[PDB]
């Protein structure tokens, strides 16, 4: 799943985002196929990774087994978290820098989703 | 797992259920055998399929992973939804007519259950 | 995982516990490594087996898939339920005595955890 989830542009910053913040050589194509083929190992439609919404619901489905899940499953969840921010063309140097973006997004949605329920009236 | 889930009679209608409405192929023995070696893979006791209730909750167990599930997870959930209707001896032409059965059945119970609740009172 | 999950002390009572209450075969070391290799297969972090809290959550993570789970999952859940009491140095004869009192543990907290709710104020 190389030419299906990362276009010519999104595939540049991906290989530029190093695995861990205080770490060297960045993400690679083996991770997208690893995450994709790992998604069938856990029975989750890999096609959702192609969109900016499938990667968002996959994270939700993965959060249940977050604090007790395995370590490689954490890498799977982390890789998708980056791909999510990747599809949005966000500024991200390493992995941890992206999850805080997602961690920042949760409140933003609630800060604005709840800003809509009260916006009426 | 062939002489246990579907009896000689219940298997009669099973062999006729078309896999797809706009298709011709109908169910077979492998579709329940494959289903057998699919829930054990996903840590689910297959014996539940034998009963008319062991299939009404396996689907409830798979509904969470349905909207984001893989392809075989969909076909797996398909085979059980039909087996439930079979254990009810309900006349279902193809897969779709059975898929709507459960959804047409959810409100059915809830309609009279809630009514039965309000009926007491 | 043989020299990490259970210390020299708690590694003895495990050897004393027989598989079934009215049975003979007792627990061994292949049940912890097997349980370790299994939760690994289930995207579960094995390290939590080494603490009195790492297994309290694994049980909760497995409680949902209990009523419809497989038998080797039935055995896997039973293994951690026993080693949990092992990490508590509780006196349990067989696998059932621990299971019976594991469900004897939630309400006791709620018994006085809800007490503190009214004890405060
Ligand atoms: O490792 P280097 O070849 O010395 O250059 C790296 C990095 O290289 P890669 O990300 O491709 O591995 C960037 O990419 P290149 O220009 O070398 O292709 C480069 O410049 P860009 O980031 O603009 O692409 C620069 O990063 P930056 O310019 O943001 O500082 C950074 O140089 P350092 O080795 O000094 O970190
Ligand atoms: O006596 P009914 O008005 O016919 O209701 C009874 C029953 O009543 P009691 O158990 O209190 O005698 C339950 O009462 P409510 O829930 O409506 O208050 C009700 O629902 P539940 O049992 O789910 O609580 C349902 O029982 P069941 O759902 O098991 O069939 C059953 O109503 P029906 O006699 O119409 O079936
Ligand atoms: O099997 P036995 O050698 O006959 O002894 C067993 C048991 O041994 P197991 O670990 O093999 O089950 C205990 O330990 P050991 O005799 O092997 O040292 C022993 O004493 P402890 O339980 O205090 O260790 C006692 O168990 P209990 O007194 O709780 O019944 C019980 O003896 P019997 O099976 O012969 O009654």
């Amino acid at each position: 799943a190389r030419a299906s989830v990362l276009s010519g542009g999104e595939l540049d910053k991906w290989e530029k985002i190093r695995l861990r913040p205080g770490g060297k050589k960045q993400y690679k194509l083996k991770h997208i196929v690893w995450a994709s083929r790992e998604l069938e190992r856990f029975a989750v439609n890999p096609g959702l990774l192609e969109t900016s919404e499938g990667c968002r619901q996959i994270l939700g489905q993965l959060q249940p087994s977050l604090q007790t899940g395995s370590e490689e499953l954490r890498s799977l969840y982390n890789t998708i978290a980056v791909l999510y921010c990747v599809h949005q063309r966000i500024d991200v140097k390493d992995t941890k820098e992206a999850l805080d973006k997602i961690e920042e997004e949760q409140n933003k949605s609630k800060k604005k989703a709840q800003q809509a329920a009260a916006d009426t009236g």
